[PDB]
C-alpha cells in the first residue's frame, strides 16, 4: 500500500508537472526576444522570433516545442535612452511524453514590453503578458485516460543588465531577471474498478529568479556589424507554492510542490546589415536541473525603420 502510494504520488506529479513547464517556455530574455536593441536609428520597429527545444526530466519525462512571436513597437528618443514600447502575440506547440503518459499544448499568447537601452550601456526590459494553453494528455496509469483542459498564465518580468566595454569591440554584461507568474489549476474526477478517483492541484504562482553574465566579441564595416557572444547564467525557482492532492476511498494524498534549479549556458551571434535590418541566433542547453533543456535554437529578425 505504500509503493501504491509511492507510484500514485509520482505519476500524478509527473503529469501535472507540464503545467509547470508550458509556463517556464514562456519564459524567455530582452536579447533572445528582441535581439540587439543598441544603437538604432529608426523611430518605430517590427520583429519575429521563432525557438525550438528540447527538455528531459527523470520518470522518462522529455518534451519539445516550437515558440513563435511577433512584436511591434515604437521607440521614444531620450537623452541618452532609447525607450521601446510595443505589443507581442505569441503562439506555441508542445508534446510531452514520460513513462506513463504523452500528449500536446496549444498556447496563444499576448502582452506589452517596455525596453530601456541607456547610453552608458544599463538596460532595463519590463514585460507582462497573458497566455492560454489547450491541454491534451493521455495516461498510462490509473484508468484516466485522455484528458482535456484549459489552463492560462500571466506574466510579470523585469530584467536589469550592465553592458561593461573592456575594449572598442569587447564587452562583459552581468544580468538580473525576476519573471513573477501564475498558473490556473485542474481537476480530473473518474473511475476506476469501479471506485472513485481524484487528482486535483491548486492555482499558484511561480517566481523564477536568473543571474547571469554575458561577453561578446563584435566586428563591422561601413555596413554591417556581427557580435560572437556567450552566456552563463542560473535560473532558480524562489516559489514551489502548487500543492496536487490525490484523493481517494481510503483518503487524500498532498505533494508539494517543489523549487528546481539550472545552469544556464548558451552560445550565439548579433548581426546588423545596414541600417534597417538585425538578426540575433542562439543555442543553449542547461545542467544539473531535475528538468534541463537538453538543447534548443533560438532566431529572431527585427526590421527597424
Ligand atoms: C512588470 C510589468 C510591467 C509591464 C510594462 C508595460 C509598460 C510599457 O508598455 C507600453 C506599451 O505601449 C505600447 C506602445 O504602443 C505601441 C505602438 O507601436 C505600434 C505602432 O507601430
Ligand atoms: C528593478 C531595479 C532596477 C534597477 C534600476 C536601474 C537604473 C539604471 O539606469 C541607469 C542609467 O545610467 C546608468 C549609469
Ligand atoms: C498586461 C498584460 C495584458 C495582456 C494583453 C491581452 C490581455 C488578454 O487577457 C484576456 C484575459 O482573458
Ligand atoms: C504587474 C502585475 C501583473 C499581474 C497580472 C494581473 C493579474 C490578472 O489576474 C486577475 C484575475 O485574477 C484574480 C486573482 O485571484
Ligand atoms: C547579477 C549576477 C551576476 C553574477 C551571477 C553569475 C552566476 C552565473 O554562474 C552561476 C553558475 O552556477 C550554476 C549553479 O547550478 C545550480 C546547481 O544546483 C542545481
Ligand atoms: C563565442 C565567442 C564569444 C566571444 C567572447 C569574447 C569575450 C570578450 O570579452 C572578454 C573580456
Ligand atoms: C552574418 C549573418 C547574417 C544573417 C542575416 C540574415 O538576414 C539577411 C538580410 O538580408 C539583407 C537585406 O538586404 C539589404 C536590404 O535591406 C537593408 C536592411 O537594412
Amino acid at each position: 500500500h505504500h509503493h501504491a502510494n509511492k507510484e500514485a504520488t509520482r505519476n500524478a506529479a509527473a503529469l501535472f508537472s507540464v503545467d509547470y513547464k508550458a509556463f517556464l517556455n514562456e519564459v524567455a530574455n530582452l536579447n533572445k526576444r528582441m535581439g540587439d536593441l543598441r544603437d538604432i536609428n529608426g523611430e518605430a520597429g517590427a520583429w519575429a522570433r521563432i525557438m525550438s527545444g528540447t527538455g528531459s526530466a527523470s520518470g522518462g519525462f522529455s518534451d519539445n516545442y516550437t515558440h513563435v512571436q511577433v512584436g511591434v513597437d515604437k521607440k521614444h528618443e531620450l537623452d541618452g535612452l532609447d525607450l521601446f514600447t510595443g505589443f507581442t502575440v505569441t503562439h506555441t506547440d508542445s508534446s510531452a511524453s514520460a513513462d506513463v503518459f504523452s500528449g500536446k499544448t496549444k498556447s496563444v499568447g499576448a502582452g506589452l514590453y517596455a525596453s530601456a537601452m541607456f547610453d552608458s550601456g544599463a538596460y532595463i526590459d519590463l514585460i507582462g503578458k497573458y497566455v492560454h494553453h489547450d491541454n491534451e494528455y493521455t495516461a498510462t496509469f490509473a484508468g484516466l485516460g485522455t484528458r482535456d483542459y484549459s489552463t492560462h498564465s500571466w506574466y510579470a518580468g523585469a530584467e536589469a543588465g550592465y553592458r561593461y566595454h573592456v575594449t572598442e569591440d569587447a564587452w562583459i554584461e552581468p544580468q538580473a531577471e525576476l519573471v513573477y507568474g501564475s498558473v490556473s489549476g485542474k481537476q480530473f474526477a473518474w473511475k476506476d474498478q469501479g471506485m472513485h478517483l481524484s487528482m486535483k492541484d491548486k492555482d499558484y504562482n511561480p517566481l523564477i529568479g536568473r543571474t547571469g553574465v554575458d561577453v561578446g566579441k563584435s566586428f563591422s564595416g561601413k555596413d554591417w556589424k556581427v557580435t560572437a557572444r556567450a552566456g552563463l547564467g542560473y535560473q532558480f525557482d524562489l516559489l514551489a507554492n502548487g500543492e496536487t492532492v490525490l484523493r481517494d476511498a481510503s483518503g487524500e494524498k498532498r505533494i508539494k510542490g517543489e523549487k528546481d534549479s539550472r545552469m544556464l549556458m548558451s552560445v550565439g551571434l548579433n548581426a546588423e546589415i545596414r541600417d534597417n535590418v538585425r538578426f540575433g541566433l542562439e543555442f543553449e542547453k542547461s545542467a544539473f536541473g531535475k528538468y534541463n533543456v537538453d538543447n534548443a535554437v533560438n532566431a529572431n529578425f527585427r526590421y527597424s525603420f
